[PDB]
């Protein structure tokens, strides 16, 4: 399939620092080799790099908004490129407050997407919900336009437009839920699966009615943003905020290969992996590894196996 | 939901001692203050104190008799009237012998209820089908209708009435089952989800024809009996007689979510914590923390979220 | 059920050492008393002693091809042997490459065997396909008739006469296959369940649409051939060429379980549990210990519990 990779390093969506260090980690460990090991078309669109904003005070609650906001901007200039170029955007994080940009703008390209938000979280709260005012906890609620009138102006954010309504996005793998959040997927009648949910349908039956909710009135570009923490941390460990009981490693690799034979992946976030938070080397190893074979799971590597259209029995 | 908790410290229905511990390092986890933050009205019954029975020789194999029939006869006392007090009891273990008494005084007040047995183990050996003489793996031959007849005379339990018939109940986790007991299964016809029927129908199945089995005649209350070794020691490590191969974290708290989502739960057992025995201190907290999450998953929290009946937009 | 026991002590299908080990780390375990202990008929048939064959170099890539072959002439006449004495034959390994003969001398005393192949790899390429040379990556191509054509004359495998179909082989636990391999697969149609197709339908229905695959037709002979490390490396990490994401303890033991139940077993491999590479005593153990558990489970030992047809409540 045909990529643009992006790196974003930045961090001040949320407390902890090495958050930042994520793109460096996973190209370090062939990300983008191991890509055109396959049958991929990739094109590195490099690390964006951003500027300090030193003056960036809270906004009631709300931490670091201008840097949140001018990264997400940065970034979502970015997507469109790679999606204007053909390809699929592959953002590697970086904490998920970059997905206010990533989903922002794969959508300016194609407004018909469909998100589907892997994830121990709803990082819904909006900036009145939010109780830590980390923006890694509130990417959803600024683009989803039933929240419009909701959305206090933060600065450094001004240039958000909603681009995707309730019915447009699917959650797998909560366990982490606030109040508020969950009142607003009530409230808006949002389609998710929670554990519980998995553990009843099995990941199977997850999926198939994922890709049929979103794609049934008719075929749509499909956005992935991954949170990695939506996986149990003994398989995603060094990342900030782990919450225990979450989907396997088999059930991360089933979610994107049944992603990627749909053919409408367009957008990809890999997101919030923090190799400082690993207890140990290997923890960090464990993290990296798992985060590359979700990657490449998103891309055509296949379990059962894949060949090229050649005879091999020569 | 509201709830009357029973500190029950004792150990003698097995051999090894820390059991008794159980109460404390529960309450020390903060489940009391946890189970308040929720939507719960909790009144403490204190720790029952098991005065000293030093007189206590064996009855045939039968070990510490006196001592574990009047432990379940103190505490069937009080769980009769948290029950009375229109309170579902939370019965904070010890050891699985307890059950004897805790589903006694239960029934006293409710003799309709119906019981969901949570363990690797069946615990329905008899006095004569025991080889090691623990009365932790005999509780449920004690409260057997059916087995009336089988059950000698042993001091300190003539205080006791079957109260529940094989009907009545259902296993769920079953894995190390001894051959007299699997003989009982089969011969008195008991409802039993083992492991290897969760490996097949799945979690969810399995919930589903566990309260159909028991509520479709009719709704009743329900008696949940949690052994922690029902799950699987990766889990719950510090427990006296943990088998491979057991319930997931996940499975838990979906049995948990579900019993909870009846409305009928009336009765609770949390069962065979014993912190001495974990190999560092860590496995002691993660059995813990397991429990209490299993503990709050009866009263109402969920992995997809929870918020009160109030407008969080504001 | 009515069991030949037969030592393979053999590595050199692959180049790690102490594979040969395994008889022996099984025995040690206690193997042969557990079986005895269950309503098992065993008979022992020892160790085979496998000659050193010093002159032995690469045929092309392929690696000890004269040892691979006679150590695989040699178990296949013994195999026959205990199969013509009515017995269940229990291949205690060793590497895959003895399967070659297992089934090999199997389908001597029954050619209408089945094969279900438990096994992160398929084990199928050919010796120009493989890119290693290593034999234990390759028996399944010497077996398959329509593969008859495409495997050359290899020095030590002429005794070989291809005795099972592409039809009569189904895979499970699938999760590293080569392309080769790959279009192997798919161009003589060979039913697999891959690790995806576990987690889609769940081992439940695995086992169903196997033994119906199999045995639909009509009823016949069952050779289980079960590479460990077909189950997750952290259940049998000492084994040669672990693959994360594997199938777990409760699916291994559901497999083995449902196998027993068609009473049609009559064939067994265990295969590839290497003590020399746990990187602990303890991971040593808990790979044979969870070999041995696999493999009692193939002879009638259930979860649920077992008993004798006697009355217990006497
Ligand atoms: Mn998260
Ligand atoms: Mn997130
Ligand atoms: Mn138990
Ligand atoms: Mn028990
Ligand atoms: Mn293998
Ligand atoms: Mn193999």
């Amino acid at each position: 399939r045909t990529i643009g990779i992006i790196g974003a390093p930045f961090s001040k969506g949320q407390p902890r620092g090495g958050v930042e260090e994520g793109p460096t980690v996973l190209r370090k460990a062939g990300l983008l080799e191991k890509l055109k090991e396959q049958e991929c078309d990739v094109k590195d669109y490099g690390d964006l790099p951003f500027a300090d904003i030193p003056n960036d005070s809270p906004f009631q609650i709300v931490k670091n908004p201008r840097s949140v906001g001018k990264a997400s901007e940065q970034l979502a200039g970015k997507v469109a490129e790679v999606k204007k170029n053909g390809r699929i955007s592959l953002v590697l994080g970086g904490d998920h407050s970059l997905a206010i940009g990533s989903i922002s703008g794969h959508a300016r390209v194609h407004p018909d997407l469909g998100v589907i938000w892997v994830d121990a979280h709803t990082d819904i709260n909006t900036p009145l919900t939010t109780t830590s005012g980390n923006l890694h906890g509130q990417p959803v609620s600024f683009l989803l336009k039933e929240l419009k009138g909701k959305i206090p102006d933060v600065p450094g954010f001004s240039w958000v437009t909603p681009c995707i309504s309730a019915k447009d996005i699917v959650y797998i793998g909560l366990r982490d839920v606030d109040p508020g959040e969950h009142y607003i997927l009530k409230t808006l009648g949002i389609k998710y699966f929670s554990m519980t949910e998995v553990d009843r349908l099995g990941i199977g039956k997850v999926m198939e009615e994922t890709l049929s909710y979103l794609l049934g009135r008719k075929k749509r570009p499909i956005h992935l943003s991954f949170d990695v923490d939506g996986l149990d941390p003994s398989f995603t460990p060094a990342t900030g905020t782990p919450v225990v009981g979450g989907l396997t490693y088999r059930e991360g690799l089933y979610i994107t290969e049944e992603i990627y034979k749909t053919g409408l992946l367009s957008g990809l976030d890999i997101m919030e992996v923090n190799p400082s938070l690993g207890k140990t080397p290997e923890e960090v190893t464990r993290t990296v590894n798992t985060a590359v074979a979700i990657t490449l799971a998103c891309f055509g590597l296949a379990r059962e196996g894949n060949h090229k259209p050649i005879d091999y029995l020569n």
